[PDB]
């Protein structure tokens, strides 16, 4: 209160552990009196491919298709596909953007990758001045709530997978910071499938409890040192 | 020769710089007598979303959908969608897989993220146990050939983007090495948009030239120390 939150959710199954983390976020933020919107990307059959269909009307150069240039011009001329502009409205209005997803290949599922590719366009999220602290989404907060197959011990600097912070870099720094977001500390729910039930309840409840005081958090220093240093 | 190469290519425009790097690879590897296949993902309209359409038979659990579980079972039973098995045959036969793509948000374009998510399934590319140095694609080589908006100076340890090798981690380590590939050093062609005609022609030629001796190369040590230092 008065704050708006967008949850960008990427799981196919409403009964999943990610579906439960998304639902308790809706439940707890709704309870606080926040304005909440969820983009359920699989239920929306969200298009992930960056293609010339993302521009309506006639292309800026139909000889040689340059996705970046075309979408930048289309944004300035109010000529983006409506699925993209609908997401952009939700982002524009949000004070916090939560991403809820299972880790796929040390990153987001392709459907969520395609949201970041197509929704966060030049002119909207950043300019070619435009970027990192000069990024156009400055003022806004973002938070990654990720679930994994591998265990917390696997995600240590000398475990098989490396530190979890190592995989966060392209998402927190190259994506969210580049657009100007301030980044809250990630919520990482390790290996729910091997946890009990229980520890799974622990995990869901810890996320609900964290969201009680989410507005009181300061963002992380989204630097190479935070991700890789000591 | 004496070798089969699959190039997984992700760019919308045949006249692009990525297009030229993909064609020079086909030209040089063809000239050497190698067998060469190209998966041009935007031309194939390749499906990036991981959904229940990727399984055609009876689901293991039809009331709660688990993508990993159902694709692993479908692989074993031969009930995966045929686009996924078509790609797996190309990978099965390849000695070397080159990914040619523009960097999107410090990672691969979503259409290529979807290829990784859907093609490299459990049972085909890894099993649990059977990952990293015991991954199922052991004995194959992989190479990321990436282009960027950002300059080489931006992609240094003290530059705004961080060192280039930091964004390579989820791809080379979390994906390729997890599946048992040995990873050749990446080809990064920085900032072709800003380079002159001569400097772009130079970058194309440096890749053709590198490919002349590609079979003599050793892989990188795909470790946290190679990516992050210390
Ligand atoms: C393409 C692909 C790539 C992947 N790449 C990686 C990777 O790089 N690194 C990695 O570590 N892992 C990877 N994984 C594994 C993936 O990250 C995990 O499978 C996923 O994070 C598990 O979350 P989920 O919501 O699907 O769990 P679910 O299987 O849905 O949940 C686990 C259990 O929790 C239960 N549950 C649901 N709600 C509740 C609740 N409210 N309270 C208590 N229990 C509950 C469920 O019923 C279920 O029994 C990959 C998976 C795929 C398919
Ligand atoms: C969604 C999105 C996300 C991005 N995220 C990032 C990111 O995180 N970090 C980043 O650094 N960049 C990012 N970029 C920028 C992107 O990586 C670059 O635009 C892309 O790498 C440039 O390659 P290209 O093949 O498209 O260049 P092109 O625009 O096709 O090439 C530049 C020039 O080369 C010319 N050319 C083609 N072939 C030849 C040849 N044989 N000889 C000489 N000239 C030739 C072309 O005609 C053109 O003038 C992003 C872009 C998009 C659209
Ligand atoms: C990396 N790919 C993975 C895929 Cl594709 C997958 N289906 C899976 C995992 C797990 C752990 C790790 C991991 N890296 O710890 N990685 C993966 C896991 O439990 N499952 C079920
Ligand atoms: C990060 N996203 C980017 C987008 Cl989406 C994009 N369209 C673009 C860049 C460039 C550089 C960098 C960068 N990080 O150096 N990042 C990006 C660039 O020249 N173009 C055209
Ligand atoms: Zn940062
Ligand atoms: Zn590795």
């Amino acid at each position: 209160a008065g704050k708006k939150v967008l949850i960008v959710y990427a799981h196919q199954e409403p009964k999943s552990f990610n579906g439960s983390l998304k639902n308790v976020a809706v439940d707890e933020l709704s309870r606080q009196g926040c304005t909440v919107t969820v983009s359920d990307l699989y239920a929306m059959n969200f298009e992930p491919r960056a293609t010339d269909k993302d521009i309506t009307g006639t292309l800026s150069n139909p000889e040689v298709f340059n996705y970046g240039v075309e979408t930048h011009e289309a944004y300035k001329q109010r000529s983006l596909a409506s699925d993209i502009t609908d997401e952009q409205k939700k982002v524009r209005e949000a004070d916090l953007v939560i991403f809820q997803f299972p880790l796929y290949w040390f990153s987001v599922p392709a459907i969520l990758k395609g949201w970041m590719d197509r929704v966060l366009c030049q002119g909207f999220a950043f300019d070619i001045p435009g970027f990192y602290d000069s990024g156009l989404l400055q003022g806004k907060l973002a938070l990654l709530s990720v679930t994994t197959g591998g265990t917390a011990e696997m995600y240590t600097k000398t475990g098989v997978n490396g530190d979890s912070r190592y995989f966060l870099w392209p998402l927190q720094h190259g994506t969210l910071h580049f657009c100007g977001f301030k980044v809250l500390a990630p919520q990482i729910s390790f290996a729910p499938e091997i946890a009990s039930e229980e520890e799974r309840k622990g995990m869901v409840a810890a996320w609900s409890q964290r969201l009680q005081t989410i507005w009181k958090e300061e963002p992380i220093p989204c630097t190479a040192h935070w991700h890789f240093g000591q």
